[PDB]
C-alpha cells in the first residue's frame, strides 16, 4: 500500500543465481564467515526470504551450522541465530509442530555476547523441493510480493560493521511463490546483487543470460563469482564484462558427500576475502557518488525554467532510479536513505507506466535497439514506424485522421501542424500575412513557431524571446470549475452544473450558451488556422475550459473553411481518461498533435496527424510544393516501437485494469469523497479531477504544502497557485486515493 | 562483401537454454514431421545445417538427424533420400576418421539415395575433435574459423539450394563462444534469422529458458516457439504466461532415460507435439512474408514522410528496411526471389550513424538497463545518473577549455534556439538592453521556425515553405575548399588549409578587412569547417577563424554549431581542434547518441551563463521539452562518447595519437577528383563527397550503388557517401572502387 524507506548506511547484497545446485548457499557461508572472522558491533544480517523443501533443507540452517564450525577452526569466537518465521502446514507438520501460512517459534542461538554477531532469517518457508510457484498452490500457502518485501523492509529497518545477504530461491527468473519471476519481485527495492556463475559448460551461456535479464531489470552487479571444473570459464566472462566486474573462481568443491567442506571454506579464503571487498568497496564507491550529485549537478547543469540563483544544493532532489509511478530517492539528511516518492507532476506530463508495464517496455526498446537502432525515415518502412502509424490511425485518429508524420517533439509537431494548416489555407483561399486564432492560455511549446501561437504575457516580453511577434487573434475561454460540491462556469471579463458529465454533453449544444458563443466567436492579418488545447489547458493553470465552447468555436471555423489544429500533446493517450479528447468534443480536427504520453513516459516521440485533404494540399510535382520539415531522428524506430507497445498496453483490459466495460474510458480513479471535501475547503477556489488528473488552486502557502507532502512520499512541481497530482493511466485507485488523504491532512494544517 | 539470404524458404536457428536440453532430437523431430507426408511431394526437401560441431568424431549431429531419418522413414513406411556431409574439421578430428592426415577440407559422404522422394541434405560445416566448448578446441586443436567465413559459408549453402525447409543448428547455449571466442548469438546476428528456443522442463529450467529467450531477445531477433521436455513440473504455465501467449509453448514427453533405447517410439509419441511445432515455423515465415510484401504499399497509404513529394514517389521506390546491423540496412526485395540483402547506409540516416555491429549490440543493451532503471526522470532542479555523466564527458571533450555548462533539448533545431537565445542575452547585457544575427549562406540549423530565422533566403524560404519566415540575419558569401585533379583549391565567392601559419598570411587581412566592413548584430551563427545540408562545401576554416575573432573582438557571442561535424563525423570530436578557436555557445546532437535516438546539447560558457542570474524567476531561460535530459538518450550519450573515443573499442583512433584514423583511400579519391564529370571532391573524417558538372546523371548513378548494396540519398548535384567513426577502411576502400566503377560506366 505504501512507500518504502531503505537504510542505505550498510551494504545489502541480493545473491543470485544463474541457476539451482550453483553454490549459492556455499557463496553466502564464505562471505559471511569472510566478514565476521577477523583480528565488536560487527554483524552480519542473513536473510533467506523464500524457501522451499523445508525442513530437510534450509539455506538459514546451513549457514548458521557452517560458520559456528568455522568460529572454531579460526579460533574466533561469535554469536550465532537461525530463525524461522512462517511456513505452510505441511513444512509446521515436518517440525513437529491464514494465507495459508503458519506462524513459527523456531529459533536456535548460541550466543556469545560482545562477539561478532550472525543473524540468519528464513522468512517464509514450503515443504516441496520444487519451484516456490507450485509448492505454494500445492500447500495451499501464499505470500503476497508486497508482504514479502515489506517483510524484509522490516527487517533492515530492525538492525539498521553492519553487512546484509538476501539469498535468492532459484534463478534469476524463477517464478516466486505467487508466480511473479524473482527478479522482478525485488525490483522496487533494486539491491545490488553478486550473481553465483555456472563453471560447469553451457555454464559461460547460463551465466551471461542470468546477468542479462539482471542488468535489463535494472540492476547493478558488483562481480560474478563461481567453481571451477577445469574450463576456464572465466575468460569469456571477463571479455564479455569488458574486465568492468569482477569475476571470482572459487577451487573445485569436494565432490565426496559426507564432507564437512571446512577445509574448503579454508582454501578458499582468498576468493571469499576478495569478493567481500568488492561489494565492500562497491557500496563505498556508491555512497561516494551519491553524495556529491546534488552539489555536482548546481555546478554542472543548466536547467529549463529554473533561476539558477534561487535553487540551493539541500533542494537538489537526487533520484537513483524510478520504478513505475515511484522515484527511488537518495536523502544523505537521513540515516543515507533511498525512499520511494510519487511522481505527482509525472515528470511534466509525461508519465504512464506502471512497474509491470516499465519493465516490458524496457525489454521492447532493448530488442528495438539492437534490431534498428535509428533506420533513415523518408521514402522508406520499417516495421516499428509502420505498426505505430496504424494504430495511431485507428485509434486516436479514426474517423478522420489518414496520414501520420512524425517529429521529434511537442514543439516540433505543433509547428508542423502551422505550416500544415497555412496551406490548406492559402489553397482553398487561393494564396499575404497569416495569423492563428487561439484561447489565451493555451500552451504549445517552446520553438519559436510554437511560441507565436501564445498570447502576448511575461513569458514573452524581449528578455525571454527576442524574436517573439504574437502572430494570432486570442480570445479569453469561458472555463469550468468544481467548487464546495458542484461544477460551475466561469465566463469571460466580456460575457451550475448538476455532474460533470452533463458539461461533455450534446444536449447542451441547442442551449443558450451555445447561441451565445455562436455570435461572440462569429463576431471576430488573415485568420488561417484554428489551434486549441482541448478540455484542459495544462501550463496554463490546470484550466478546464467549457468543451461546447470549443466544440462551437471548431464548427465556425471549419464553416469558414480554417484548418482546426487539436493540440492534444498533454490529453493525449488515456491522460483525460479517454484516448483523445475528440471523444469529449464530439467533433473532429483537420490536423492533430501528439507526444508526452504516446511514447508510455519513455522516449520523445511526436506525431502529426492529417486529414486527407490537408495532405493533398502538399501534392504536386515541384519537391518544392512538398512539406519541407524535417528532424535527423525523424521516426526513430526506438520511439516508434515504444509508441506501439503503449498505445496497445494502455488500451487493453488485460494489461491495463483501469480500462472499463466499454474499453472507451478509464474508470474514475481519484475518490469520490475525498473529491468533494477537497472541493469543499476553505481553502480552494476551484478543483478540476479527470482522467489522471487532480488539481485545485488556492504562493508561499502553496510552497509550505509542497514541502510538507514531499514529507508524505509525494514529489510535485506547482504551477503557481495550482497544486496538482497526476497519476498514470494505469495507476490504481488505491494508490490514487492514499494521495489525496495525505493532500487533504496537510490541507487542513495550514 | 555485402550478403543475399533468400527468403523464399524458411529458415530457422534452433537455439537452446543450455546443453543436453534435446537439441538434436528437436531437430530430429521438425525435419521428420516435414519429410514424412501423404503428398510425399519429389520436391519437398529439409536442408540440415549443423555449423559448428564439437565432439567429432564420436558424436555427431548430423549423423543423428541422418540416422533417425532413416530409421523413421522405415517405421512410417514412406521412403526418402538422405545424405550427410562433413566439409572441415580440425587435424586432430580427421586423424580420427582414419584419413591419414589449420582447418582442412574432408570429402565424407553418406548418401541413401532413393530418387524422387523427399530429400533429407545434412550437411557440418566445420567439426573439431575434444569434446570441449568451440572456443577452447579451436586453439587447442591449432585449428579455427572467422565469423565471417562462417557466415559465408552457410549463406553459399542457402543459395545452393533455394516445400523446403532449412534448420540451422547452434552449438551449446545461445550465448556460447564459437570458434573464435565470439558468443554464438552475436556471430549470426547479420543474417537475423529466425528461431526457435529449446527450454528446460527439469527445474531452474524456467530460469535458464526465460533468460536464454532474452538474451536473444536483446541482440533483436525474433523467437517463433518455445519448446522443451516435460519433466512433471509444469514449467509450461509460466512460460507461456511470461510471453503472454503470443508465443506459443510446446511440451514433448518425457524422453527414455534407457540410453540404449533407440527413441523411435518417442518421436512417435512426440508427432503431435512436432507437427504443432513443425506448423509454428511454416506460420511464422508465412505471416511475415506476408507482412513484408505489404509494406511499400501501406507505407505509401499512411506516412507522410518529411522532405518527399508524395506524388512522385512510387510503390517500387519505397524501401522495405528489415533491421539494421551496424553500417548495413537488410533490406526487403520481392523482386528478387524474395530476399533479405545488405546495403550499406551512405546517407548515414540523415547524418546520425555511427554504430559498428559489436557497438550496436553494447548500446542495445545499456539501453535496455537504462529503461529499466530510469525510465523518464523528471530533469529540473534534479539530478540522476547518465544525465550527470553525460554532462561531465561534454565539459571534459566536446566543450573541454570553454565550456562549463551543458542544457538539454530535444534534437538539433531546439538546441539552435536555445544558443540563440542564450547569445542575444549575453548581448542585451554588454550592450545594455530589434536583433538580428550575423551567418554564412549556405549554412543550415534546423527546421523549426527560430532555427529558420539563421538561414538565407532561398526557396525553401518563400511563403509557402514557411509563412512566418523573416530572414533575421546579415547573410555573407562564404569561400569554399575543394578537391580537384589531385590538389585542392579555394573558391571565393589538406592539412595546409587548417594551419595556424596561414592566419598571418594574405587572404586572412584580405578577409579581416571585408568582414570588418559590415538592426542589431547579436550573434554570429556558424556550421564549422563544412556547410552539410548546404551541398558539403568545405568552408575555408582561415575564414571562419578569423570571423570569430573579429566577433568576439566587438562583444558578439559566438554559436558553434556542431549538429553535424560534433563527435568524430569529421575526424575530430569538436571541430574546435580544427578552427583553433573556441566559442561562447555551441550544439551538439545527431552522432551525440551514437546513431541511436533523439538528444541534443547546448554547451555554453560560465559568463554566458551569469547573464540570466538574478533573483527574478523570468530572467531565468524559460525555455524546455518535457523529455529534457532524458536517462535515455543521455546514457546512450555517455557509452558512445566514451566508445567513439577509446582506441580499445574504436580502432579507427590511432594508437599513438589517440585521433582518427584517416579512413577514404589515397587513390581512388585523386582518381574521383581527376575525373572529368566531377567538379570537386570534399573528404576528411567519415565523409566522402563530390559535386557533379546533370542530376538525372546523379540519380543514375544511385541507381547503379543500390545495384552495389549501396543506399545513398543525393544533395541535388552533390552524392556522397558516409560512414560512422568506427568503420573499417576496408570497407570504404569497397564504397570507393564501387562508385569509380559505376562513374566511368556514364
Ligand atoms: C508539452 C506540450 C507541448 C510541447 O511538448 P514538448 O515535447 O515539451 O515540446 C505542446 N502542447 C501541449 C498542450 C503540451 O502540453
Ligand atoms: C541536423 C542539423 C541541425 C538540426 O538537427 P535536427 O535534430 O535534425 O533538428 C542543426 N544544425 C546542423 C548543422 C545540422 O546538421
Amino acid at each position: 500500500v505504501s512507500p518504502f524507506h531503505l537504510p542505505l548506511n550498510h551494504p545489502t547484497y541480493l545473491i543470485w543465481s544463474a541457476n539451482t545446485s550453483l553454490g549459492k548457499t556455499l557463496v553466502s557461508t564464505g562471505i559471511a564467515a569472510s566478514f565476521l572472522l577477523q583480528q565488536s558491533a560487527t554483524k552480519l544480517l542473513y536473510l533467506k526470504p523464500i524457501q522451499t523443501g523445508f525442513p530437510s533443507d534450509s539455506d538459514s540452517r546451513f549457514v548458521f551450522s557452517k560458520l559456528d564450525s568455522l568460529s572454531l577452526r579460526r579460533q574466533i569466537p561469535i554469536s550465532i541465530s537461525n530463525s524461522v518465521l512462517h511456513s505452510s502446514l505441511p513444512a509446521a507438520k515436518s517440525l513437529g509442530l491464514e494465507s495459508g501460512m503458519c506462524s513459527l517459534n523456531f529459533r536456535d542461538e548460541k550466543t556469545v555476547t560482545g562477539a561478532p554477531e550472525l543473524l540468519c532469517k528464513t522468512l517464509y518457508a514450503w515443504e516441496a523441493a520444487i519451484s516456490p510457484h507450485l509448492a505454494a498452490e500445492r500447500e495451499n500457502a501464499t505470500v503476497e510480493d508486497s508482504v514479502v518485501l515489506q517483510m524484509i523492509e522490516k527487517c533492515l529497518k530492525e538492525e539498521m560493521d553492519l553487512l546484509c545477504l538476501v539469498e535468492t530461491a532459484g534463478g534469476v527468473a524463477s517464478p516466486g511463490p505467487s508466480g511473479t519471476l524473482q527478479c522482478d519481485l525485488y525490483r522496487p527495492f533494486r539491491l545490488p546483487g553478486i550473481l553465483v556463475g555456472d563453471g560447469r559448460l553451457g555454464g559461460i551461456s547460463g551465466t551471461i543470460a542470468a546477468y542479462e535479464s539482471l542488468k535489463l531489470r535494472g540492476y547493478d552487479i558488483a562481480a560474478v563469482v563461481f567453481e571451477d571444473h577445469g574450463l576456464v570459464n572465466e575468460v569469456p566472462l571477463t571479455s564479455y564484462l569488458r574486465n568492468k566486474v569482477p569475476v571470482l573462481v572459487l577451487p573445485p568443491v569436494p565432490k565426496d558427500p559426507s564432507d564437512d567442506l571446512i577445509e574448503w571454506f579454508v582454501e578458499s579464503d582468498g576468493v571469499f576475502k576478495a569478493l567481500k571487498e568488492t561489494m565492500v568497496l562497491a557500496n563505498l564507491e556508491r555512497l561516494e557518488r551519491l553524495n556529491g550529485m546534488a552539489k555536482l549537478a548546481g555546478e554542472v547543469f543548466w536547467w529549463p525554467y529554473t533561476q539558477h540563483k534561487l535553487v540551493h544544493q539541500e533542494t537538489v532532489t537526487v533520484i537513483d532510479s524510478r520504478c513505475g509511478e515511484n522515484f527511488s530517492i537518495y536523502k544523505a539528511s537521513d540515516n543515507s536513505s533511498l525512499s520511494q516518492q510519487f511522481d505527482a507532476c509525472a515528470s511534466w506530463w509525461t508519465q504512464g507506466p506502471d512497474p509491470t508495464f516499465q519493465a516490458e517496455l524496457a525489454r521492447e526498446m532493448g530488442y528495438t535497439a539492437a534490431r534498428f537502432g535509428h533506420v533513415m525515415f523518408p521514402e522508406n518502412v520499417y516495421e516499428p514506424a509502420l505498426k505505430c502509424a496504424e494504430l495511431l490511425l485507428d485509434g486516436v485518429g479514426k474517423g478522420w485522421a489518414s496520414r501520420v508524420y512524425f517529429s521529434d517533439n511537442g514543439s516540433t509537431a505543433i509547428e508542423i501542424a502551422l505550416k500544415m494548416a497555412f496551406r490548406k489555407f492559402c489553397v482553398d483561399h487561393n494564396f499575404i500575412v497569416v495569423k492563428v486564432i487561439a484561447l489565451r492560455g493555451s500552451y504549445h511549446g517552446d520553438t519559436l513557431g510554437a511560441m507565436e501561437a501564445q498570447a502576448p504575457s511575461p513569458y514573452t516580453g524581449f528578455l525571454q524571446q527576442p524574436w517573439y511577434t504574437g502572430r494570432g487573434l486570442f480570445l479569453d475561454p469561458p472555463t469550468v470549475f468544481l467548487s464546495n460540491g458542484s461544477w460551475n462556469i466561469s465566463l469571460p471579463e466580456s460575457f451550475t452544473f448538476t455532474s460533470r458529465d452533463e458539461i461533455f454533453d450534446k444536449s447542451r449544444d441547442a442551449s443558450t450558451l451555445a447561441r451565445i458563443y455562436s455570435a461572440y466567436l462569429s463576431k471576430h492579418a488573415h485568420v488561417g488556422a484554428l489551434i486549441i488545447e482541448p478540455v484542459i489547458h495544462g501550463a496554463g493553470g490546470m484550466h478546464m475550459v467549457d468543451p461546447l465552447f470549443q466544440r462551437v468555436l471548431v464548427n465556425e471555423c471549419r464553416n469558414r473553411k480554417i484548418p482546426v489544429i487539436f493540440d492534444e500533446v498533454f490529453t493525449g493517450f488515456w491522460r483525460l481518461g479517454v484516448e483523445t479528447t475528440t471523444e469529449l468534443l464530439g467533433c473532429k480536427p483537420d490536423i492533430a498533435c501528439f507526444a508526452k504520453l504516446l511514447t508510455g513516459g519513455m522516449v520523445p516521440l511526436a506525431v502529426t496527424l492529417a486529414t486527407d485533404a490537408v495532405f493533398d494540399s502538399f501534392s504536386g510535382d515541384s519537391k518544392l510544393k512538398a512539406l519541407l520539415h524535417g528532424h535527423s531522428y525523424s521516426a526513430h524506430a526506438m520511439g516508434c516501437a515504444t509508441a506501439a507497445k503503449a498505445i496497445q498496453w494502455f488500451k487493453d483490459p488485460e494489461t491495463n485494469h483501469n480500462i472499463t466495460s466499454q474499453g472507451k474510458t478509464l474508470r474514475e480513479l481519484w475518490d469520490e469523497e475525498l473529491v468533494q471535501q477537497i472541493s469543499s475547503h476553505s481553502a480552494v477556489q476551484r478543483v478540476v479531477v479527470i482522467g489522471t488528473l487532480f488539481a485545485l488552486e488556492l504562493s508561499l502557502y502553496a510552497k509550505s504544502l509542497l514541502i510538507m507532502l514531499r514529507e508524505d512520499g509525494i514529489f510535485t512541481r506547482p504551477l503557481g497557485n495550482v497544486i496538482y497530482l497526476m497519476c498514470g493511466p494505469c495507476t490504481s485507485p488505491e494508490i490514487c486515493r492514499r494521495l489525496l488523504t495525505k493532500l487533504y491532512k496537510r490541507l487542513g494544517e495550514f
